[PDB]
């Protein structure tokens, strides 16, 4: 099942504009939770969360930069998995980069 969500790279905190069943499903909260929040998705962060993997999904939307990052989140639930995170600028002729498509994979549980 395919996990992603869309950015609105547009506005200062880079703030979901969509996120599909998947995604939901995947980290417990509901799409009405999600939207409007800003795509770094901080919500999923706990313990286990690097400060580094965290700082370079936010370099790769401030720089407008395809990046894989894989990082530690957690569940509403509080169950924790690691998640390769794939930041997908999507800019338009001129060059701008219009949103941003974020994918989520689970790597491992726990």
């Amino acid at each position: 099942s395919r996990k992603f969500i869309i950015a609105n790279a547009r506005v200062e905190n880079c703030a979901v504009i969509y996120c599909n069943d998947g995604f939901c499903e995947l980290c417990g909260y509901s799409r009405a939770e999600v939207m409007q929040r800003p795509c770094t998705c901080d919500f999923l962060h706990g313990p286990r969360t690097q400060r580094r993997a965290a700082a370079q999904i936010a370099q790769a939307l401030l720089g407008a930069e395809e990046r894989k990052v894989e990082i530690a989140f957690y569940r509403k639930d509080g169950s924790c998995f690691l998640c390769l995170v794939d930041v997908v600028p999507v800019k338009n002729e001129d060059g701008a980069v219009i949103m941003f498509i974020l994918n989520f994979e689970v790597v491992m549980e726990k």
